[PDB]
């Protein structure tokens, strides 16, 4: 009831492009501090690609005695992995605040002033290699994508995002799934149900039993790739020019991953099709 | 102490230019409370005048259950007030760190990056308007001045020092008063001891003896004003008009302040030489 958590979280890593190998760590005899802080890093990774938009809190994961895995946001109990996916994301939607296109409102760094997103290149320059902390609001990146830049202490964090709802990217995944499919009603049936409701609906009303008991077990309905972090440290995160090359980087990993986790998703889904 | 402790320091918070009124304060029929809250409010103006470089510190000033006022820093006792000036001074000394100049090489804002303090007031500017907290090293000033400025929350601070010692302020009112002495042949005698053993060596010379002993129990030995704080909040703290401006504001600040003492000074000198 609660074995097979080793696996579950890296199912949900994965979602994030985040191939956190936890199972294996924990096949190698790895001492429980070591999957403490592979699980921690992996999730703060994690909440660096989601996109929920909650920089502003701590985020770890631990092993309790009962081999369950406890996540945690600034250290209060959020939720436990056996509790489900759904169950996460639910924990997770209160702390949230999304504007209408998406994109966080919090922010990163707290309560406190936000420089402008459209600050010409000088003054982010003189930013960037003068001040102590700051952080600027969002603005428009390129491609429909959108961000922002901040700096906490040593280091200089640079996101780009592209929000994207998590049952749109399931519904496209299961349009290249069907479209592997025989040219049939199936087919017909859930494209005219696609002029009247979700593809969830059409896809647990044409199909048979257990579609919606299996597919509620998925993260991939919860969770998705929105967003990418780059990190500077040190020198380089006081070097504009650094700054310029890690939002370049920033904004490639995040078509990377955005193609990787829709690869590995339509993948399973379509490892659910020769299971049927 | 001489007539009460808190006669004491008020006579102190003399010595920085803050008219304290602790006796009157304590005489009064104000509430229960009111007097260690006006202690401390004066204590904190104090210290951003006598120039000791402490702002990373808390500085408070309380009653004791004998009778005394202890005075704190980051909650610790340092002293009391019935112990003595030169106990006071030689508290906060092993707390100081003064280059040659005689500026505190500590950061207001401790442990962290510091701009420059020549930087181009341009860059200076995006600095007051965007970032968070910041904070720049010293550099010159108008007039033989020096200044730096830092944000702490909402308030930016704009310092401007004229470092002098107490002994240089002492020697300062020493020579004022043997200026305008009347008298021409102890002036006579003053000024060829002077040319020997400085002006205040002289000036304490032709006293009854013991000269030295009475005024090495005064304050103005131990604290003398050097600096000023300017305060700014709100929407001018994030204008840099209002700096430029707020910079003037203390340097007129301080140079009425540092006038004053000196005629002050000039006053402890002359009531116990005339009357010889």
């Amino acid at each position: 009831q609660t074995d097979g958590i080793y696996a579950a979280f890296d199912t949900l890593m994965s979602t994030a492009g985040v191939d956190s190998q936890i199972a294996a760590l924990a096949a190698s005899e790895a001492d429980a501090g070591t999957l403490d802080a592979a699980l921690t890093q992996s999730l703060q990774e994690a909440q660096g690609r989601w996109g929920l938009g909650l920089h502003h809190l701590r985020h770890e994961a631990r092993l309790t005695d009962d081999g369950d895995i406890e996540i945690l946001t600034d250290g209060r109990p959020s939720a436990r992995v056996s509790e489900g996916f759904g169950a996460l994301a639910q924990a997770y939607a209160p702390m949230q605040a999304l504007d209408e296109r998406g994109l966080s409102q919090w922010a990163a760094l707290g309560e406190g002033y936000r420089a402008p997103g459209d600050l010409p290149l000088a003054q982010l320059k003189v930013l960037i290699e003068h001040a102590r902390d700051f952080e600027t609001d969002w603005s428009a990146g390129r491609g429909e994508t959108f961000q922002r830049v901040w700096r906490k202490g040593d280091t200089l964090f640079v996101e780009v995002a592209r929000p994207a709802s998590a049952e749109a990217a399931l519904s496209k995944a299961a349009w290249k799934v069907i479209a592997s499919i025989k040219d049939r009603a199936f087919q017909r049936e859930l494209m005219r149900r696609s002029e009247k409701d979700g593809m969830l609906g059409a896809l647990l009303g044409a199909r048979h039993a257990g579609a919606k008991a299996n597919l509620a077990q998925l993260p991939e309905a919860h969770f998705t790739v929105q967003a990418f972090v780059q990190t500077l440290s040190g020198a380089a995160a006081r070097n504009a020019e650094e700054y310029r090359a890690a939002l370049k980087t920033a904004a490639a990993a995040l078509e990377e991953y955005q193609g990787v986790t829709t690869r590995q998703l339509s993948e399973v889904l379509r490892h659910g099709l020769r299971e049927s």
